[PDB]
């Protein structure tokens, strides 16, 4: 038995072999802050951007308390619960309080909005939303009001902040009570992907599963006690959460720094008073600090890690990282649906400069796959296929999505085109999948062509990526325009998504008007993209 349906456990044959192997420990995902606070109670584990600063003991206590607090409001045993924070540290105990409460975090970021929202809050049956009150001019507290409306189930809205008409976050506090544990074979938590498909898709990830994520990302990056860790992306992105993340630094026992914003005012302060030793960044925000370090007068000596992902960063600033910032360059390419790549910290540094990493697991398995779906030669691009003991065998109630997904054994389509070395390290070629990569955020061409259709002067929409020297791509929208209408220009059509509820990091660059698209009897976006030009 499990406690949630809607996904697809491992079949009992593999879950036995990750069992022995010593993936799967056996231990809830909370038992990472329970036992390091039990050996080292009295170590800095947070640091926010302030300067406050809480020791493991504290952090493990007050977890304890919000999640007696949430029980007193029947959050627990199983509900799925929508998280909305920016990177203070009001996001990492709850992130505990609500595993030790039975409740299922399902992680959002700060700048999704309404149409994002509302379908994760439907899909995942949510019954409680957490948000801040105001974050970067925009009340969020509006968008939970929204939410309610459309979602029945949202019992709870959380706000850290002025509440309003709903609950303090701080107020959800009680004295501790034993709670149960759950099983680690259980989902505990979902994470959220761009997905390729007209909505976007939730990932469970389990107690064991998640866990050694994070337990083997730890050993890959030399995370020990001594690691202070920055986190630049937002904190329920899977790179900057497990990948070792914050939680590979709670787990060895470092401290967990957590920075606004990646801008080099911010990072740059944070990483001189803290003394960061490693953070993880997006392309784009690696691009900036090497530029930065020309005209900022930080001392950034104490970084020994930097970890760039997310998309593929070139060459040439790669091999810029050691004289420019002082430290040592690892490349990941992960996803949050699993497998995990990253150069190792002795690699040779043509590896590094050259190549995103070589598969986390021992047991992760990779295949490399052309249009027919067979195996390529070796060292030929084709489709990355990938299975492992933290790989999902289905999104979350997605049955129809899985069907096209995976394959019949369990292998997960990544829509990546990579070529494999003969060390077994990868280098990303390209993409397969519709969704337009813009600086590390995933943008699910179906679902932005679906929302800039329902705009009433457009009939027909293909959203196309255009190459960016500095973001990797950028947004086309190519528009037919409505029967005897006309198509909206890029502000208006900007002006309308964002009232629509989406996402600003979905919003076209550029729009398009044409009167037909080419096709194959499909919208041929190889042949628009070129159409560009
Ligand atoms: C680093 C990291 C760690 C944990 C994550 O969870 C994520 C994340 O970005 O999660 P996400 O699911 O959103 O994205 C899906 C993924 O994004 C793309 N990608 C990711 N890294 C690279 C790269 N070094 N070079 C080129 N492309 C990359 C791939 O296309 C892939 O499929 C990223």
């Amino acid at each position: 038995s499990h406690m949630l349906d809607g996904w697809v456990p491992w079949p009992e044959s593999f879950a036995r072999r990750y069992r022995a192997a010593g993936y799967w420990e056996g231990r809830p995902l909370d038992r990472l802050l329970r036992e390091r606070a039990a050996a080292d109670p009295d170590r800095i584990a947070l640091v926010d951007a302030a300067g406050d600063r809480w020791t493991y003991a504290e952090l493990d206590r007050h977890a304890d308390r919000q999640a007696a607090g949430l029980r007193r409001l029947g959050i627990g045993a199983g509900d799925r619960v929508v998280v909305q924070l920016p990177n203070t540290d009001a996001f990492v105990v709850l992130f505990f309080a609500l595993l030790r409460a039975g409740a299922v975090p399902v992680l959002t970021l700060p700048a999704h909005r309404e149409s994002e929202i509302v379908h994760v809050a439907e899909t995942a049956g949510a019954t409680a939303y957490v948000i801040p009150d105001v974050l970067d001019g925009f009340d969020h507290r509006a968008l939970a009001r929204a939410a309610r409306k459309a979602v029945p189930s949202i019992e709870h809205v959380l706000v850290a902040g002025e509440a309003a008409e709903f609950t303090a976050l701080a107020d959800v506090d009680a004295a501790p009570v034993p709670l149960a544990e759950p099983d680690p074979g259980d989902v505990a938590l979902l994470l959220l992907s761009g997905g390729t498909t007209g909505k976007p898709k939730l990932i469970p990830r389990t107690h064991d599963d998640y866990t050694y994520n994070v337990r083997a990302s730890a050993e890959v990056c030399g995370f020990d006690s001594d690691t202070v860790y920055l986190v630049v992306l937002p904190t329920a992105h899977n790179f900057a959460l497990a990948c070792p993340g914050l939680l590979g630094t709670l787990m060895v026992g470092g401290t967990v720094v957590l920075a606004p914003t990646p801008s080099p005012e911010d990072a740059f302060e944070l990483i001189e008073r803290e003394k960061v030793t490693a953070t993880a960044v997006v392309p784009p925000v690696a691009l900036l600090w090497l530029d930065a370090v020309e005209w900022e007068d930080a001392d950034l000596s104490s970084l020994r890690l930097l970890q760039v992902g997310g998309s593929k960063l070139g060459a040439e600033p790669a091999a810029r990282v050691r004289p420019a910032l002082g430290c040592t360059l690892q490349q990941v390419f992960g996803m949050a649906e699993g497998l995990l790549n990253y150069t190792r910290l002795d690699d040779p540094s043509d590896l590094v400069i050259q190549t995103q990493g070589r598969p986390l697991s021992p047991d992760d398995e990779i295949r490399v796959v052309d249009e027919d779906g067979r195996d390529v030669a070796p060292g030929e691009t084709g489709e990355l296929l990938t299975r492992g003991p933290y790989t999902l065998r289905g999104y979350y109630r997605a049955p129809e999505h899985n069907a096209r997904t995976f394959s019949d054994d369990g292998f997960y389509r990544t829509g990546d085109l990579v070529r494999v070395l003969p060390s077994g390290h990868l280098v990303v070629e390209g993409r397969a999948k519709d969704q337009i990569n813009r600086g590390g955020d995933k943008i699910s061409a179906e679902e932005l062509e679906n929302h800039i259709m329902a705009h009433p002067g457009v009939h027909d929409a293909a959203v196309v990526g255009m190459p960016d020297a500095t973001m990797g791509e950028r947004t086309c929208a190519c528009l037919v325009p409505r029967a005897g209408r006309s198509a909206p220009a890029q502000r208006e059509l900007a002006a309308f998504l964002t009232d629509r509820g989406v996402a600003a990091y979905k919003l076209p660059d550029r729009v398009e008007v044409m009167d037909a698209f080419p096709r194959t009897g499909k919208t041929d976006k190889k042949e628009l993209g070129r159409r560009i030009a």
